[PDB]
């Protein structure tokens, strides 16, 4: 099908902050957003440590993660459309940490081969929960590796920017324990990052 991808982040604003107003969060849903966009790392890090069982965290972020489980019965898209997401070399694997980039800066293009070897029409499972954006913000221009994401209409997705603690984002929150299948691995036109092309599943 074909995918929205928003071209002007005050399109981009107003289309999210119209989403944002209908979703009727509760209290407490809005204060677990607002504390995982103050500590995502932290939180994404744990889900993936534990492959997603949360029984051994502590209270607070059992309470936090079942939180923002729940407030994406009230967060779907009407729509299909593209999402964006920036990351550093240790996405694809321990191994690329300190092999993906060349000196110069460009992506090396015999590890760019084994990523695309390791990675390039399979599935991905995520224990986290994807931080993305409706643009290619200028956030993550210093970053190797840029992630479009096709997401259906229907889908779980929040547009939970009118409420981060952080500004410029356009940020969009996909949940925790999504599937993505990678369909398309090619380098960008100056060779400085990897364009991985993915369609979102449930």
């Amino acid at each position: 099908n074909t995918y929205q991808e928003f071209t002007n982040i005050d399109q981009a604003k107003a289309w999210g902050n119209a989403q944002y107003k209908k979703y009727g969060l509760s209290k407490s849903e809005k204060e677990a957003i607002v504390s995982y966009t103050k500590s995502a790392s932290e939180i994404n890090g744990k889900l993936r440590q534990n492959k997603g069982v949360i029984n051994g965290f502590p209270s607070n972020l059992i309470k936090q993660v079942e939180l923002l489980d729940k407030s994406f019965n009230k967060m779907k898209t009407p729509e299909n459309i593209m999402l964006f997401r920036g990351d550093d070399p240790a996405y694809l694997g321990t191994e690329f940490q300190n092999t993906l980039l060349n000196s110069n800066g460009t992506i090396n293009k015999t590890a760019f081969e084994k990523a695309k070897a390791k990675f390039l029409n399979k599935d991905r499972l995520e224990y986290g929960y994807i931080s993305t954006s409706l643009m290619n913000v200028s956030q993550f221009a210093g970053r190797p590796i840029i992630t479009k994401f096709k997401v259906a209409k229907g889908s779980k997705a929040g547009y939970i920017d009118p409420i981060s603690a952080f500004a410029g984002a356009l940020e969009m929150l996909l949940p925790r324990h999504s599937t993505y299948h990678i369909d398309d691995m090619r380098l960008s036109s100056d060779g400085k990052q990897i364009i991985i092309t993915a369609t979102m599943m449930g």
